[PDB]
């Protein structure tokens, strides 16, 4: 469902933010800060106002039927829970069918970035990209990975700075093999 | 400046709806008080000074330099209040008294003036003249290295970029030679 | 306007006079598949390059935007033979803060690329294009592609790579500027 | 199979037509015909049968391995008329009769088979059976490492992607051992 | 614990004459009141609740391990008052309410528990104990990695040994594999 | 110098009440004894001679350098009885008698000057006299890396500084060449 | 007038056996001197082919910078003690103004005719040099040839391995030192 | 035996004759001559009985292997007088008796099988049988790792290529796990 | 036992003698005193009584393993009077007592034993069996890797080689869990 | 300078009386029987003379270095009838004569002037005086790098250390760069 996103009430809301923590919003550094917070946040949650799939187009390998990888796809998206960014990378597989169906590197970068940029959880977020590319391409599998810093505890001193969390989807072939996703995974760590 | 944590959680309740969300779905019916939350701490250098953390004491034995590295900093954006993060490297000399502080209070000192809404090149200066003010050392050298979000996300930079900000008072900022190879040690890992 | 049909009967007729049989059965669909093929690798004839940037402002850092890896695919106008590789742009935002997305750029070099081309030119045009939209401080383009042309022919030893660069603005009046560039660019 | 060349350079400047440019401007008068020339040795493999080339001498002394590496391979995809580039490593165990060829005489051979409307399977193959069938040997194991540019073009695979075929004939195809030697050889630079 | 100043200062003076040195040197002038200084920071820990350190905080995004290594770890050897040094490793699994703490906090509890009369072994347990009661983990596992220098000072020890002692509670001591796990992670 | 055990054992039972402790669990029932006895070994040095423990020796063979490294050494510091503790080297030129003496003689001297109150450098400036002093060397280096603890258990130091600390004499001090590899052979592991 | 003479090689080799002793008869030399004078028909095939006549005709129409041919095969034999030495050639040569270049195999067997004869390095070197400026006609040419004598490790006087190198660089090349120092780095890299 | 010089040499001025070079030209006056010379140290070992130079010593301390590597072995193939150069290991068991013989003399047994007319497998096991003979060990092992160049000069192989030949005599022959070892042992640095 | 030196001094002049050379010449005029001179250090083990080097000394703190590495030893073979000479490995687990000995007086226990005509397994269970005595520790290990020159000299074995001892007492005899740790600890360097 | 095994065998026996041994126990009756028999192998070099060895080739190819290295190094110092161990590098620049010899002979020389009383300096010295007589080069270079057990033994030095001499002699020792280049090629492994 697409939503709306409305200019002024942000604005509105995000300097009532900067009296409500103490600061001063007519001072320099302030003055346009609740103007680039809304146009941050705009496009922070771009995946609300576009339908993510509709990014991708359709095109047809007639040479070859082997895996198609996608790696170190950015990957910015913002935790839900406390709306602090958690960003990184995504790593997508996928093995064209039958009819040769693909799509081009860029659109599964937008793909990702659409799903990754609304109020997230990494593990959803992994399984919204795999699931998107089994609709649309109709694959024989699918291989999802994200490579992500989450900030909400480090910022609060509670854990390490620069630890990574790692998620995984697999469909399809991938989920019925364990071979294949074992060197698919391979493919991506190397 | 007063934390008013009502006016915070009816802020973000005030976002969800301008973001297009609900807030009373299940994913979001929590969101607007942990965020309040959040942001009284990411914001915890507003509230306290970050200059009376330091604690007194005297180091009667040494001359070399102290240094302390991969300090963590985590700190917000003013222009877009979100998150641009890395480590802090401090280093000063000692005074002929010999004053010195506890390395926990230097990371103290770092955190709070980072959890502000900051610029990189303004939170360096404010650690070194913090650390100049309060120890009277001979000399202060302070580097940040952090990576911002907000031009990223907004697919302009690579992901990864990391910022270097430093901020040199005292004997490092009048002789370069001493700037020069203290920068060096605090590059080299 | 691309005709097709003109195109199919072209590549039909060129399988004819390099004596392949055209209805043999890997190659009865090459003449529409090559048509197509030569539709995409001449894309930037149709779509003006520079139109793919878009505007937007970077309001914190002032400093370089490097941009890498940058998939490069292009032919030769002399030998209708691709040579293909990477190119790298940095650039300098202005005092305005004028900055473009990274997937605008990419498609601005894949343009530029996709027509007759020798890589000093594409080069240059590159560079050109962003100092025309950005009104930046400075430019750096640099293309790394191997070569087909006389490796097809038994001339040239495969795996070689042609390295070309053109810089603008600040980084040709400074040679700090652009030797720093370089570093992090081919590193 | 007898190349024409007027016949070819007609069709260039056709598709040139095609493609909305003007063959009659400065930088493309001459590229029609340079086309022709370039297809006349793309597709030189049409025109001389590849498996005359080889010599024959015998080896008399050894019976193992004769390994032969980073032959080069530019041929052209059959379906989209475009170069995918590489390199062949052809190995093959002599017979009892001991008969071996030149280097450079293999190397003839995969570039007759490789200039032509080629899939680099089908090439690899070729190679083989070749091979098989003038030295009588035990063995034959041929594998291709190139470079395919149909879909990188489009954007549709990574650009600098690897393809690898491989044959296997005789002893390497009956014995698993000798093929995972073989292959090890291979691979390693 | 109570600490006396004067009488420590006073035995610090006696001291020197006992080993046959001159107090009045110059080298030795400031020795008894930096030495009852050091005592007061070597014993810190007699002075203030380890356990009160620790602060309060909730994670409600994550389930993993939360695993805090190198936390400076100086103590002293109660046999022989000589310093023995190293660092610490705390893994804690939080329990269901999320219940957390921070870094320096933990660090600051290390520290209060290694600034006492110690051995090593006492010393892990006593932390592994503090966690355990205080965050109501599901685990807890510590690990010390510390320098003795009571028998290398009496030539009877190579110098640099390494002492490792490990302390499990919880989920790391009923379960050996998450154990392994856990330990894993510390040495590498 | 005369060790008085029950003038040091008051003082040990006066200074564990002073820290509040209670003497009679069982970690302090026999702790008072032990710190009398651990400050006797502790500053053994001040009770022997250092000097006198080198024996006689002459090399008919040779007449380079001498190099003895990674000599145990404990010692403490004088302005806190904190220990600092590493390894020296010395290395010596024999005269033109060609004297020498052994390691293990070498290595006693080393403890017996660094089982004393000390600073590091009065350490390494006595133990290179006294090589001087007995040997009559045309040359003598001595440098102790050793590991300070007196900044780093009150928390303003990092944990783990090396201080390093070298004298010269004679030759080494008189030629710049030769102190410089010198010092290159003691650094090396 | 030159003529290979198989019977009379034979002849000559059969005799060199019982010169050493052994007996030409035996059933490891039965074969001897017959496959002693295939191996030298090869061996000395240069003296049979003009090298020269081997290189075709072809224009670069893209570039004018210097064509590269690494690791070309090379076999040869001292003519002072008729043993093999082997190992690789380095062709470069820059296009002329009519942009003329030849093919890859061609130059290889110019360097393999060349070297097929009764041999010193420096002196194949220089002919190949020569003869790609005489019949290429291009602003310069650089020839490098690293090759293992085996003459002296017959004669367990060096050890084996050893790589002879020898350079020759004509027109463009010889009159330029900064062309020669960035082709030379080719050659080597 | 005993070298026919003016046989030889008069075999090679023929030899250059029947390969269409003239033996009067300066470089080939001399040629006759070297060769022949070459020829003398090259089949040295048919001058001198390999079996006379060991020499009988006793190993009164241990009964553990003597293991003997990288000793020189150069050799000439007999079907191709084409040399194949390396490295020969040997290892032998102490018999009871405890005899034992010199690394040189090995080194001379090695090289006098070697210096002939030879195939590599007949080499090795001519070693390993001399041993035998002569020492009374309980076992012997010979491994000889060389380098084969008569495919290589006809365009065949690529060189560098190594053959690996080893012969087990008495212990090393009857138990599988002592030969086990030995080999690793041989074959490791 | 007590050494003689005018009889040791008056067998080396008549050595002297016996090989050949000349005892007047400058080089070996003061050979006969050296050599006694260093006859009565290399055998000081047996003047000395090994055993009363150790002291008695108590670990109140640690149940471990005590490990030396590293211990200098040097000794002679009474089979050549040669020189065999590598390093010591004792590791002894302390009584419930806590005896102990310093690391001086066990590297004085192992020079003492090793300062004798020896073979290197005696030498192993001369120290191991003296800790047991005096320590009474639950089990003791002595490990001895030493380079033997008897056969190097004789050019019967190859120079370099390690022969290895060991000798188990107590604990470490009775438990092979406890003896494969501590022999892993000493062999990782 | 004939070899009294006689006079030997009764000074040896003589020998372990003075050190207080009973040569009549089992361990030492055959004693000064091997020791004996081994000093005639130990100071062979006094009997037979070093120069003679050397044979005479000739290399007509090249005039570059010939670099021997390696070269197993075994003698005894003069002073104390000790063994110092190790290797020797031996390079020689033929002259226009092209005098050269077999490496196994440049090693048959350095054993024999090593197999003497010796010391150092003059070994290395000797070694290139002889090569310098026998092949008329224009230059030689000699480096020796042996560890020396004196003053191990009587733990005055470092286990391990190892001593390096060099001479050099015609083209070596008048320039600089020939001799640098030569030391620097010895030294890398
Ligand atoms: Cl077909
Ligand atoms: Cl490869
Ligand atoms: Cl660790
Ligand atoms: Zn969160
Ligand atoms: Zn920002
Ligand atoms: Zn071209
Ligand atoms: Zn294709
Ligand atoms: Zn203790
Ligand atoms: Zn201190
Ligand atoms: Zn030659
Ligand atoms: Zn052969
Ligand atoms: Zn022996
Ligand atoms: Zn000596």
């Amino acid at each position: 469902r697409i939503r709306v996103f409305d200019q002024q009430r942000a604005e509105a809301a995000v300097r009532e933010l900067l009296y409500a923590i103490g600061e001063d919003p007519d001072r320099d550094g302030l003055v346009a800060t609740p103007s680039r917070v809304a146009r941050s946040y705009r496009e922070m949650f771009a995946g609300l106002y576009t339908d993510p799939d509709s990014v991708l187009n359709t095109m047809f390998d007639e040479d070859h039927d082997e895996l198609v990888l996608v790696k170190e796809i950015p990957m910015y998206s913002t935790c839900e829970h406390h709306l602090v960014a958690f960003h990184g990378v995504a790593h997508v597989g996928y093995i064209p069918g039958d009819d040769g169906r693909v799509t081009g590197l860029s659109k599964i970068a937008r793909l990702v970035d659409l799903y990754a940029k609304r109020p997230q959880v990494q593990e959803r977020l992994t399984s919204q990209i795999a699931d998107a590319l089994m609709k649309k391409l109709d694959p024989r599998g699918v291989i999802v990975v994200i490579e992500a810093e989450h900030l909400c505890m480090a910022m609060r001193g509670v854990r390490k700075p620069g630890s990574v969390t790692t998620t995984s989807a697999v469909r399809g072939l991938f989920k019925t093999n364990a071979a294949s996703r074992a060197e698919a995974l391979d493919l991506i760590l190397r």
